[PDB]
RNA sequence: GCUCGCUGGGGAUACUGCGGGCCUUGGGACCGGGAGAGGCCGGGGGUACCCCCGGGGUAGGGGUGAAAUCCUAUAAUCCCGGG
């Protein structure tokens, strides 16, 4: 029939992880980050190297089956920043583009209800 | 005039003081329908985060203006089921 699965996008302002899992997330396909695709530490979390790590990871998937794919897309949360690095959506696009259909889109960002207390003391970094 | 201070008598009753009587406006008591993260005690929850166990996967993760210390083949980062 059509075998579908799921890509969990992690995206922060050091890195980017790309991760295609099947439908019930239990079983991994592939997995790629910004640091297996450049060479420069200041590189990994720039859109082309994200571009790269999704063509990647589209086409591994692509060779075992998978047709489509739901997207779920996340900052770091927590008690760090909410807000999604540069990466997220020059990987949403490459993964169209190498041929996978795409399914609904969310955001899966962990949000605490006041949760715990964040580092840099009461001034925070003073730079 | 000064020693602005003392003392024997007579007169007045507006104000202050003292005694008596009568009030309700200030203050207090009580009744009615409502408002509020005011306080104390008991119970039930919400996401988030950290650690441990089991399944998948394999070479990096983290962090900076740039790096390094640090974590990782005793299987990390990432995903799933539980405590
Ligand atoms: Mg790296
Ligand atoms: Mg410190
Ligand atoms: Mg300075
Ligand atoms: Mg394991």
């Amino acid at each position: 029939k059509e075998k579908w699965g799921i890509a969990h996008i992690y995206s922060s302002y050091n890195n980017t992880i790309i991760h295609i899992t099947d439908i019930t997330g239990a079983e991994t396909i592939s997995r790629w980050s910004g640091g297996m695709v450049v060479k420069a530490d200041r590189d990994e979390p720039s859109p082309y190297a994200a571009m790269l790590a999704a063509r990647r990871a589209a086409e591994e998937a692509l060779e075992k089956g998978i047709v489509g794919v739901h997207i779920r897309v996340r900052a770091p949360g927590g008690s760090k920043s909410k807000t999604p690095g540069p990466g997220a959506q020059a990987a949403i696009r490459a993964l169209a583009r190498a041929g996978l259909k795409i399914g609904r889109v969310e955001d899966v960002t962990p949000i605490p209800h006041d949760g715990t207390r964040p580092k840099g003391g009461r001034r925070g970094r003073r730079v």
